[PDB]
């Protein structure tokens, strides 16, 4: 599943990315610690209004 890292995760990606990972690791551990959220249009908008 595509997510946009809000955080680096050494080996896996670096905060401002948008990329596509492993649906257990997503799940169970980046979305879990709030190092990414899915990237879906929704988000996306709303991640740029937090940002901004
Ligand atoms: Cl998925
Ligand atoms: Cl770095
Ligand atoms: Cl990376
Ligand atoms: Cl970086
Ligand atoms: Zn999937
Ligand atoms: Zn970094
Ligand atoms: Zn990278
Ligand atoms: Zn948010």
């Amino acid at each position: 599943m595509k997510v946009i890292f809000l955080k680096d995760v050494k080996g896996k990606g670096k905060k401002g990315e948008i990329k596509n990972v492993a649906d257990g690791y997503a799940n169970n551990f980046l979305f879990k610690q709030x190092l990414a959220i899915e990237a879906t249009p929704a988000n996306l908008k709303a991640l740029e209004a937090q940002k901004q």
